[PDB]
């Protein structure tokens, strides 16, 4: 009865918007919940911390939300949508040198999603879209902790390029439902609503 | 070369005394750094205070401590070992193994969780029954809620919780002996005799 739906994609993929668009629409049919913080003070108090410790910090926060929101609502048959799930950690942590199989074991208390949508779009195209909207490129998005002194536009191409690599390597094993993010937001959402329409 | 010596044991087992006494001896011949597992640092404190309102699950409790330990390890413990120090740990990862697993977190997952830390060259388990440790505790001092497993057994007298809670910790340590190669020291012996035995095992190694 409980169903877990996850979205993954690089920054700029529109995956958060797709996740919220799907919530609003599923709410018409049945019980759904969207994953919605001290991490603030920790990062702010650093100033370094190793990537290992960073991986633990994010896993601690993930465990908290998982056992206090995600898992209980699944037990009450909510659909739960999460627009980042453990695969985001797999990528975030392993591009910074942490043994991905170690990260997988770390997160092995979490269940596999019934569906995972990989909204796949290249970094080139993600950037030109961020630029057409005139938004500012967050340092986290540029991977500036790994590439200081690249511009923000080129960090984004490099870091999100490394992140894409990891997502592509997980596609087979993790049964990602690969979606073409070059399509428009409407075309993407309608295809997502159609896929979810099935299970 | 750097060497890592861990002390394990239940509350009231004397292990901290034994750690400190070892430190005072070894610091006469060479460089030595004593750290205590229970002395959590900045990251732990920020998380616990920030979540003071919420009830944390055991898994989360366990990650908070591993996270904080990962920082202390890369910042203090590994550099002291690389710099040639002898490192003495009064409580080490095995304490988390026991703590987190009597609260329901799967011990095999905790082992994986801490897989990043190196095994001690020597681990001393100063074995003392919970009754005997209770008796020393009385004959001195009140028992802290954490020593009594207060969260797990809020319906018990401090004394009785210490016996049930420390009993469980003892089971976990006993089941690690073989795998973790603990050197099991009979903690009913006098403190002077315990230290003499520890000093001889350490002597054998580092000489
Ligand atoms: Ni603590």
């Amino acid at each position: 009865k409980g169903v877990l739906i996850a979205f993954e994609g690089i920054d700029g993929s529109g995956k958060s918007s797709q996740a919220t668009l799907l919530k609003d629409w599923i709410e018409l049919k049945r019980d759904v919940y969207l994953t919605e913080d001290w991490i603030h003070d920790i990062i702010k108090e650093a100033k370094l911390l190793t990537p290992l410790t960073f991986s633990l910090i994010h896993a601690t926060d993930f465990s908290d939300r998982y056992e206090r929101y995600i898992l209980p609502m699944l037990k009450s048959g909510f659909i739960v949508i999460s627009d980042r799930y453990i695969y985001t950690a797999y990528a975030r942590d392993s591009v910074r040198g942490v043994d991905i199989d170690w990260v997988k074991k770390l997160y092995s208390f979490a269940i596999k999603p019934d569906i995972t949508f990989y909204i796949r779009v290249s970094p080139d195209i993600a950037l030109e879209r961020i630029k057409k909207s005139k938004r500012k490129i967050k340092p986290q998005e540029a991977g500036a902790d790994i590439f200081p002194g690249l511009s923000p536009e080129e960090g984004f191409l490099k870091y999100q390029g490394l992140i894409t690599e990891v997502y592509d390597k997980l596609v087979k094993d993790e049964n990602f439902i690969v979606i073409d993010g070059t399509k428009t937001p409407k075309e993407i959402q309608i295809q997502i609503r159609k896929f979810v329409g099935e299970l």
